[PDB]
């Protein structure tokens, strides 16, 4: 992922101004049946698929595309895995139920979703996040740590260390208060 795209998409300044896409970075770690440790399996990122006459007519949300790539495009099936997602926006109502379905029917997948901004259409989105948590997914807001991790792991930084934008911590704190209230 190029630096301008990351910084533009994962900036946590409340404004819904220009950010019409949803980027999603994922990491997969095998549980390991004996010890306490996790094993690196794979990683990657993706974004939504805008409506297109030569593709998905009704559009393809990043969350749906993510679930599309999991299907045995990875491996195993009888092992426990940790799946972590860093998304620029939290899932819509429809994608939340879809992800909640996945983790409910699988059991061998621990899903942790870290989001930069909280979609919240003020309608059913809030309910969707409660459904995902009910399903056992960890839903949390990205802080300095998650932003830096993604920068170091998913960005072509060309050696440049991560440089936090002003207010990152502030917006991160506020969003955390809103999410905690949404859930409970
Ligand atoms: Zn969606």
């Amino acid at each position: 992922m190029d630096p301008p795209t990351f910084t533009f998409n994962f900036n946590n300044e409340p404004w819904v101004r220009g950010r019409h896409e949803t980027y999603l970075c994922y990491e997969v770690e095998r549980m390991h049946n004996d010890t306490w440790v996790l094993l690196n399996q794979r990683r990657g990122f993706l974004c939504n698929q805008a409506p297109h006459k030569h593709g998905f007519l009704e559009g393809r949300h990043a969350e749906l595309c993510f679930l599309d790539v999991i299907p045995f495009w990875k491996l195993d099936l009888d092992q426990d895995y940790r799946v972590t997602c860093f998304t620029s926006w939290s899932p819509c109502f429809s994608c939340a139920q879809e992800m909640a379905k996945f983790i409910s029917k699988n059991k061998h997948v621990s899903l942790c979703i870290f989001t930069a901004r909280i979609y919240d259409d003020q309608g059913r989105c809030q309910e969707g996040l409660r459904t995902l948590a009910e399903a056992g997914a960890k839903i949390s807001i990205m802080t300095y740590s998650e932003f830096k991790h993604c920068w170091d792991t998913f960005v072509d930084h060309q050696g440049c260390p991560f440089q936090p934008w002003d207010g990152l911590d502030e917006h991160s704190q506020d969003l955390s208060g809103r999410l905690r209230a949404i859930l409970q």
